[PDB]
Formats: C-alpha cells, sequence, structure tokens
C-alpha cells in the first residue's frame, strides 16, 4: 500500500469518468449522478519517473504497476518513460499526454527541497506546470512525489 | 453555519446578476443600481465533490441541494460529479463549466493545512486553478471548501 | 478622508490619458511629454463593491462618488454593482469591462489578510486576477482594497 | 553610477541585437555568434516614470536621457509619459509597446518599505506583469525600479 | 565540476528522447521502455549566456561547447547569443526557441541572491519564464544558473 | 443576524405550507410529504410594531421589509401598523388577520425581563393571547419579540 | 477507511481464489503459484447485519455495497438479511451460506467491551461459531465486527 | 560516480586517438592537434575482473558495461574473463591484448589492507606489470582497481 | 571594474573633442560649449602593454579591445605592441605616436611600488615621460596603470 498504489488508484477512476461524460447522457427523471468505476479492461496508461535516487524510486514504480494488473489490466498496455531529473518531468509528460491512444499519465518522483540548499525554486515549478498542463489538454494527470 | 448552504446561496445570486447585465439597461436619469434576486426558477447548476473524510462531506452536499430546490429549483436540472481527491477538482470543473446549458458550478472539498509537505502544494494549486478557469469562460465558480 | 478619496483620483487621470495616447501623430519637433488632465465631463465610470462588513463599505462608496461629480461628472454616467463576497469580485468586474461604453472601473474591498486561516488564500488571488484583466482588456482598473 | 544610466544601457544594445537577429541566418562554415553594439543613432525609445517621490525620480529620469544623447541619439525621438503610482506602470507600458515605431521601453520607479499592510501584494505584481508583457509582445523592456 | 558540463549532458539526451518518442510506431507484446542516450550526431543546438560577472561565465561557455563536440557534435551547427543580464535572458531565449532548425536551448547565468537589492524579485521571475516557454513551444530548455 | 430576518423568513414557509394542504394529494404508492417552498411571489402580509424604543425597533423592522422583496415579493403588498406599547400588540394583530386578503402576520417588539412587577404580567399575557388567536382563526402568526 | 470497505475486499479476493483451485491446473512445468484478482464480475454475494447502535451499523453496511458495485458487481446479485442481536448472526448466516447460488458471505456487527459479564460470553461464542460454518460447509466468510 | 564508469571513459577515446594518429601526418600550414572523441560505435573492448570480494566487484563491473552501451556500443562486442586473484591479472591481460581484434583493455579489482605480511610485494607488482605490458604491446590498458 | 574599460572610455571621446575643436569655424551670438562624445567610427587607435605579471595584464588588454568594437570601432584599425617592462613603455609609445594615421594611444601596465627595489625611482620616471610626449606631439595619451 505504498504511495505508488495511490497514484494508480486515482488514475484508473478518471479514465472511466471522462468516458461516461463524453458518452450518452441519462434518461432524466432524477439527478444525473456521474461516477467512475474501478474496472481496467481496455485502458492504456503512461508513467514518467526520474533517474535520481533510483533506490527509492524503483519501489514506487513497481508498486504502481501491480495495481493495474490486479484490477484487470494487461501488462502489454503500459508505456514507461524515464527522464534525467525532477525538473524535466513536465515537458516529458506533455508529449505523452498529446497522443491519441493514451488515456492517462502518472507522475512519480522524489524531491530534495530542504534536503539541499537552493531548491525551493525548482520545487514549485514542477507542481505548477503539471496542473496547468492538464487543463489545456483535457486529460487527467495523476500527481505523485515524495519529500526527502 | 454549514458551508454547503452558504456556498449555494452565492451561486444563486450571481446567476441572476449576470442575466440582468446581458439584458437591457435600467432606468435613466439615475445611477443604475444592480443586485441579484434570490429566486432560482429556470436556472441550471452543477456540483463537484471529493471523497476524503467521507463522513463529513456527505452533510455538505445535502445542504447544497436543499437550498437550490427550496428556492424554487427543479431537481431535474442538477448534475453531480464525484472525484477522488482535492487535487482533481479543477479538471472536473472544466468539463461542466463550458457546457452551453449550465449557469454555475459549486466545488466542495476538504483541505489539510500543514499536516505534511505533500498536501501543502496541493492547496496552492487548487485555489489558483479554479479562479483562472472562471475568468476564461465567463461563468461563476463558488469556492465552498472547508479547511482542517 | 478615506482610501476611496485617493482611489478615485487615480482613475480620473487615466481615462483621458489613454485618449491622448491614441491621438494624432502630427508631432516630432521635440520630445513629447504626454500627461493626463483632470476634466471629468464625458467620461463614463463603473464601480463594484462587496457586501461583507457593511458598516465600512457604505462610507467608501459614499466618500468616493463625490469626487467624480466634483470634477464635473454627471451622475447619469455611473453604474454600480454590488456582489456578495470579496473572493468573487474579479469575475463580475470582467463583465462590466467588456462593455464598450464604460472607460474605467474601481473596486471597494475590505480584507483580513494575515488574520485567520482560509482567508490568506482569498487575500492573495484577489489582487492577481484584477491585474491580469487590465493588460488583457486594455482599460485601467483601480485596486481600492483596504484592510482592518 | 546610477540605475538611470545602467538601466538605459541595456536598452540600446538589444535594439541592435534584435535587428541583426532577424536579418540573416547561420553564416555557415564556422560557429555563428550574434551580438549587440552600443550605438543609438537611428533608434527611437520610450520611457515611463512614476509621479510619487518626485525628488528621487527626477534624478533617475534625467540620468537615463543623458545616456541616449551621449551615445548618438536624437532628443526628438524620445517619448515620456508619467503615471501617479506604481500599480499602473504595467498597463501603461503595454500601450507604448504596441506602437509599431517604438523599438524598446524603459521603466523607472521607487518602492517604499512597508508603510501599510499587504504592500508586497501590490509590490510583487508590477514585476510579474512586466515579464509577461515582454514575452507575448516580443519586444525588450528594462526593469529599473529602486527600493526606498 | 563545470556546471556547463552537467547542464550540457542533460540537454543532449533529451533531444534523443524526443527523436524516438514521436518517431515511427511499433508493435509488440512486452512493455515498451523509452530511454535517453548520449549521442549527438545530427543535432542542432543553441546557447544563451549573460555578461554579468564576466570573469566566471566565460569559463562555463567553453565547457558547454566542449561537451557537444566531444560527444559527436558539429561546431557548424551551434549558435551563440550573449545578453547583459539575468533578468533579460527569457526574452532572448524565445526567439531562438522558435527557429525550425533548433532542437534544444541551454541557458547559463549567475545569481547573487541574498542581501543585494532587486535580486529577490528577479531571481524568481527568471525561473518561471523559462518553464512556461518550454511547454508553450514543446522544446526542452535547461537551467544551468549558479549562485554564490 | 437581525432577528427580524429570521421572523420574516418563517412567515413565507408557513404561508406556502397551508397553501398546499388545501389542494389535492401527492403521488401515490409512496409516503406523502408536504414541504413549504421559499418563493414569495403573489402573497400578502402584514406587520405590527411597538413604538417604545423606536431606535432598536426601527432597525429591526427595516431588517424585515427587505426580505419579502429580495425573495421575489411585490413591495406594494405588505401593510404596516404601530401601537402605543406591547400590551396593544394582540388586539392589533386580531384586526388584521380577519381580512380576506392577508395570508400571514408578523409581530415585532422589545421587552426587558422582569424590570418591574407589572412587566412580569405583560410578558405572560402577550405570548398567551397571541397563540390562541392563531389556532382560532387558522392562520399563521409569527413571533418576533425581543427580550432585554 | 471503514471496516465495511476492508471486509468487502477480502470477500472479493477469496471468491476468485476458490474458483481457480477448483479449476484445472496450469502449465509451465515449473514452480506454480495462485493468487486472487480483484474483479467482481459474475460473482454473487450476501450480507448479514445486526441492529444495535442504529447510528453506526447503517454506515458500515452502506460501504459494503459500494465496494461490490464499484469493482464490477451487479446491483441485483446481493442478498441482505437483518437481525436484532449480535449473538444471533451465526444461525442466520448458516441459512444463507448453504444456498447454491451464493458464493461468499460478509458479517457486519458491533460488540461491547467490558460493559457487563453477560456480553462477555456473547462475544466469545459468536466468533468461534462463524469459523466452524466455513470449514463445515466449505465457503468463505468475513468477520467485519467492531468494538469500543 | 564510480571507478567503473570513470575507468571505462578512458578506454573509449584512446581507441579513437590511436585510430586518428596512424591515419595521417602533419596537415601543414598550421599547428597540428590530435584528439580523441567519446564515440563507441564500431569498437570492441575487453574486460578482466577478479573473483574475490564478489560483492563490491559486482557493482563496478556492472557500471563499466553500462557506459559502453550508453555511448553507442553493441553488447555483442564485449569479452569478460574472471580470475581468482589479483596476482594473475597481468598474465591474463596479456592474453587478451595479443588478440588482434581487441582495441583496448580494462582492469577491475579490489585490494585488501594488510591482512598478512609482505602484501605490498604482491600488491605493488600488479601495477608495475600492467605498465610494462602497455609499452611493448603498444595498446592502451586502463587501471581501475580500488583499495579496501 | 576593468580599468582598461575606464582608460578606453576616456580615450575615445578625447579624439572626438579634437576632431571638432580644430574643425571648421562657426559664428553665433550665444556662448560656444565644446563637449566630448562617445562615438568611435572612423577613428584609428593604438595600444601598448607590458608582459610584467602576465597573469593579470592579458585580461586588461582584452577589455580595451572590447570597448572600441562595441562603441562602433573597427578591428582592422587597431595596432598592438608589447614590451617587457614598465620602465620600457615610453620609448615604445614614441614611435606609435608619430604615425600620421593614429589618433590616440592607450598605455596599460602594472606597478608593484613599495618595499621592492628599483620601483620607487622608475615609478616616477615612467609617468613624466608620457606626459611630456603628449604636449610635444599634440596627441592624447591615457594612463591605465594599476598597482597592488
Amino acid at each position: 500500500g505504498n504511495k505508488g498504489w495511490e497514484a494508480a488508484l486515482s488514475a484508473i477512476e478518471m479514465a472511466n469518468l471522462f468516458k461516461s461524460l463524453r458518452g450518452t447522457g441519462g434518461s432524466g427523471s432524477s439527478m444525473e449522478i456521474y461516477e467512475g468505476k474501478l474496472t481496467a479492461e481496455g485502458l492504456r496508461f503512461g508513467i514518467v519517473a526520474s533517474r535520481f535516487n533510483h533506490a527509492l524510486v524503483d519501489r514506487l514504480v513497481e508498486g504502481a504497476i501491480d495495481c493495474i494488473v490486479r484490477h484487470g489490466g494487461r501488462e502489454e498496455d503500459i508505456t514507461l518513460v524515464r527522464v534525467p531529473g525532477s525538473w524535466e518531468i513536465p515537458v516529458a509528460a506533455g508529449e505523452l499526454a498529446r497522443k491519441e491512444d493514451i488515456d492517462a499519465v502518472i507522475a512519480i518522483g522524489v524531491l530534495i527541497r530542504g534536503a539541499t540548499p537552493h531548491f525551493d525554486y525548482i520545487a514549485s515549478e514542477v507542481s505548477k506546470g503539471l496542473a496547468n498542463l492538464s487543463l489545456e489538454l483535457r486529460k487527467p494527470i495523476t500527481f505523485g512525489v515524495i519529500t526527502a
């Protein structure tokens, strides 16, 4: 039940939700409640991770993959991209999020804000970029990072 | 007292206010005051709610729906969407806020202040994101979220 | 006196100034020095005020409209819009700005920044929104926001 | 040595930098280098200044104009506009920049140290606005305000 | 030791990453893993650096050029631009980023943040500008600014 | 806040409730439920106030008139009468209620608990008589007296 | 968070596990492993709930239904039975566990710690009774009780 | 950064250095310079490792092979041979070097600190032997052993 | 900081001063004011510097050349001469001063006056020689010697 499991759980629910919204509406006669299920048969995902501190990141990525397969996901339908550092996560995510096949992208990384001097500037940028990216491209982007 | 009732009331008033300005002007030879009546007949709304603290959130949604119907709203013209967490609200509001039918949307959530660094960055982004979306689509968004 | 006195003065100098900037280009003998006059006739205005802390906002609006007429402003060319809460001022202001008639907007607002939690976030985004509109819409606005 | 002289020097050579940049591509057969010269003949500038604290601001504005003429600039090609406060520098700056003939802009101002609360909210916004305008207008603007 | 080396290495492989991600599609049963690579034949670069503290920056500029050529780069395909300030880099980088024959941009400078004036504000602003340009234009940008 | 606000709101709720019971039953095959909406259009009301302590009463009664118009009431359909003192409140209310036009009645007054021996008697008398008239006439009569 | 969620999830896993063992063996000619996925499609369930502590038991029962339907369960494949006493579950559970259609049973209840010696005997007997049913009848059961 | 990565880097560029050195003489009309590039494609290497202390040596050998593939080397052109002790590294190294196809050799090992007397006699000889072989064979060999 | 910059700036404008003073005459009623100017097109220069303490002087030589080219100078019209001592500059400057196609001369060197031998005497002598040459030949000479 590591934090990587949480990111996968959030990602799966949205891919179903947006499908329901884009689909045909209800028959009326009451409040149109829209909900996202946990099924994962026929959903494609993407993941981005940083090389830095590969001893503490390998566990996170591995735990995330177990969530999809257990909930009914084929291992063949996952794409993995690795980037040098945390600063480069947003730009990489954009290329993945713009593909037609992909339906969700997860973000995994570790932060050293406070662990090293002069890092709060970089720390705020990644959080701001990923959220702002989601609105323009119309697609859920789960967020996950650790503090060192 | 409960923020659910208070937030919905604000949404009702601004819906009428915008309809007045988009129409004809007021009487001349005087400073035309503008105010929003509290009636709610003929309008359409939407709601987005999170799931953290499942016990507490249920009360808030009940208050919001009660105020809308009590002031003359039709239950047939309310749509509800549920999301996993607080980070996820801004993207959900995007889909609803830009439909040609809806007139206003309400966001309900719970924020944690200072518990862990992870939640600290979440609070800043959700506040900024909701405001910018409203200014770009010309519809009102009500920020009815509790803290702690 | 009150901040409404100072706030009104700045707006008056601006509307005419922009008129000069779009004036005839028949010059160049020496360096130009553009400046704003203090005439008020033929200048439309808009004013927006909140509702919380009614005991204060009443004097600010009362103590601000006087300066407009004192320069020759006609009361028929002023429009006022009341709004429920401070956090939802900017959305209303944008609607009035897009009207081709009005040439200036001023806002009254009382904030308790740095008093209690859940209000610092509100106190932060209010200023940022108003500034953004001015550059986008190209019409001056005055930040007539006070605090306890 | 004052900010007025130093701030201007940035303006002269970027006007030369952009002119050469959009004139030709890579020469070929060797590394390409682009550089700006400190020559002012044939260039037209613009300057914006604040009304408040006219004592200090008087010296700074005088210094900036001295540099332009010294390096070979004609005084007939300089436009100066005054504003009553720092808050309105960004909106005014955009007006001059959109003019096709101007080739660069310079900003002068003075900031006070904590006379009243929430000054930073006003103080920080001017810096943020200037940077945003430069990128979208694609024309340099200098930053030469001085703290009190 | 040379941070130009560290910045240069990151830029080289990101160009390779984009070369493959947006390349021809592929079909297979196993998971697809996309990884960077240090190979710099057929890649076009561009560098921007400031004069500020010219004693130190001149050293770093040489280091970046050494990395490209040693790793298979071509001196004929490197373009260099020099500017007089740290505040004044983002505007320059914009023009280079839009060239259709440029694959990456490397930005290096010096910050003396601390008790010095004007530096607390601009230090934050320069970072945000670079990040936004990357997502807007979909092209990597590296941040190799060192501080005392 | 103003206790007249509360007393006013209760009047509308009761008026609609009796307006519905006279009609036909609701949908069968379930539990019949009757609730009062807050719409306040097309309803006639009456108000009674005591002249003693005109300072507090004036604000209190003004706090009640706004409610009917704000919730969609016609401003020219509420009657007002005043009486020398508290003792005269019941008889005045009795006169109004018998009319075939007024649908609800509101009472306003200010009292001090047991200031003098005779003040104790009136306190019991004023409440006792008011309730009895409501049952006899079959018409709601709100209670709005203030103690101390 | 609630025990109702945890109890339901265990039932989902066990049902899949038993369907695998009772089936044919797998290939590979190596070390062989079994595990239960979390797909609830096509499985039938049943629940038994007590009545003490009216406030809480309903909340726990609600969560259990959500888990089954979210993970692919059908609304009309669940059977519910309600009984008064915590001492009274085992007799009810047996009547349901022996139906051919049912494939799992979930028990929800509340126990009291140390209130009286009478309840001490109650608590011991209920736990061991349910265990014996599972082994005797060869069908999984879940133990979703709370105390204090 | 480890000796495995650092030791390899020496190997790649000398293979390039010798290839260019024996290709042409002095160009003439200017100073002649000979330099090696960090390109590995088209080159075949050899590696020798010690059996003892397999824990530490496992990481170093893994690091060296990572560098070759990263810079563009094919894994099919790498030969690894193990030996039981440091004393036999020189004799084994000569065997690989005399092979005509190999272009360079790399040595890895770990030395303990004074477990038994006269260790220096054995310890020093390996370093001396490696240097002697290089001169007479006329082929580079790297030195990458690490003390305990 | 670079004293070569400070020395260079003085030399540039003095050449302009002589260009106008001995130019064509003029007639007028007001006072005539002759002023220098920073404009270096069509001006021929010449630099002399010493090897003494070659670590530092090489830096200054570059600074002087940068000033001339940036201010509109031409590299084709700069002549450089190097000598081995501070005592030995004046003789070298004499030959350069007599060239009919030279407008100014810049002399830079290092003095280590103090407890060192021979330096109290020569330090005075070198200064006098330069001054006398200027008046004798009627051509400006600049003194940019720095000392520890």
